[PDB]
């Protein structure tokens, strides 16, 4: 299992002040590091973050956590449940800022809640060289759902941060899960109070929240919403990440207002999401992408299970390692499928 240490520089808080954390299980003789940002949507006003206090307080605080988690998935160390990374150091980076990791705002007599994410990150990576990340070789920073976009929020700032601490030979790369969405047009009306767009844009002026610096410089003032998009802030990274991403997210039908006998339109609409998530992962040599209705793989104990084209998530990660050592053979990185309905896949999760 992994256990819980606070983190010691105490002013890098949570949403309420507490100090935020990361869960470790060491590995002595491995170079490898997995560093995990858990999810859990976000909140972006005073009213919806109180809300999210009363109910998710776990999500803003680390009053309540408890002093060990136990590893699942791509964190569980037994290599039958794990085939790809059984062996590395292992860390669970709890989420406590609700803001997608992109936060830099501190609790304070103007702020009710302190927004950290992204110096969450900062300050593991900073505490965890000296209990043996100064000799890694490679740091997989992963993710799912907001961790997902948290991973394509913070990777090169991890990769830039390592360099400027002066160890150059740590190969950053990233693992985005169920982060990859669209800013797509709605089935159906509009509410929030959501349409993930003006949702974020409140956001990261409520958070301070931080973006890629190339994204940024792009995007520019008013308009780094954008670079919490997939789509548009993968090209700008440097770091290599993988992609994983369910053709039919059900967080990102949520946002679409899409509550699932199927007809015409919602059916064309289903099937153009599908196409449209396709058509963003052309371009993205290491992805991994199924015909399914689902939400987050990495971390879920039955994650072997899924296949696309035969090749499962595990050997997909697998042939990514060796091809960061010209495509191998038998050992393909880009996985997406091509059929055109959630679940035409028969290895989709039964729920
Ligand atoms: C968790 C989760 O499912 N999250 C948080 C980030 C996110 C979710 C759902 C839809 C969208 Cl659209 C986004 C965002 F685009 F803001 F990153
Ligand atoms: C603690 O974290 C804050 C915010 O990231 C930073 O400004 C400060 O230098 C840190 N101090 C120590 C001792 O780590």
């Amino acid at each position: 299992d992994l256990r819980l240490h606070l983190l010691l520089n105490t002013s890098v808080t949570c949403n309420d002040g507490s100090p935020a954390g990361y869960y470790l299980k060491e590995s002595r003789g491995s170079r490898r590091w997995l560093l995990f940002l858990e999810g859990g949507w976000y909140c972006f006003n005073r009213e919806n973050c109180d809300s999210r206090y009363d109910t998710m307080r776990r999500l803003m605080s680390s009053r309540d956590w408890p002093r060990t988690r136990t590893g699942t998935g791509i964190l569980s160390s037994q290599p039958e449940e794990n085939p790809y990374w059984w062996n590395a150091n292992m860390v669970f980076i709890p989420y406590c800022s609700s803001d997608v990791w992109s936060g830099a705002s501190s609790k304070s007599e103007k702020n009710e809640y302190a927004f950290m994410g992204a110096l969450i990150i900062q300050e593991v990576v900073r505490e965890l060289l000296g209990r043996g990340l100064s000799g890694a070789k490679v740091l997989l920073l992963a993710g799912s759902s907001a961790g997902g976009t948290g991973v394509l929020l913070n990777v090169d700032r991890v990769a830039e941060q390592l360099e400027k601490l002066g160890y150059p030979a740590i190969q950053v790369r990233g693992l985005a899960d169920s982060g990859w969405f669209l800013d797509n047009k709605q089935y159906r009306h509009t509410d929030c109070v959501c349409a993930p767009t003006e949702a974020i844009r409140r956001g990261i002026r409520y958070w301070n929240g931080v973006v890629p610096e190339r994204c940024r410089r792009q995007f520019q003032e008013g308009e780094e919403w954008n670079c919490f998009f997939g789509y548009k802030v993968y090209p700008t990274l440097r770091s290599p990440v993988f992609v994983v991403q369910w053709l039919f997210d059900e967080a990102q039908l949520t946002v679409d207002n899409v509550h699932l006998p199927v007809q015409e339109g919602l059916r064309l609409y289903i099937q153009n999401l599908g196409r449209e998530l396709r058509h963003t992962l052309k371009d993205v040599p290491a992805s991994f992408a199924p015909a399914c209705l689902s939400h987050e793989i990495i971390i879920r104990s039955h994650w072997t299970d899924v296949q696309v084209k035969g090749t499962s998530l595990p050997r997909a990660l697998h042939c990514w390692d060796r091809s960061l050592h010209t495509p191998l053979k038998g050992c393909p990185v880009h996985l997406v499928d091509s059929c055109p309905w959630p679940h035409c896949n028969p290895s989709c999760p039964t729920g």
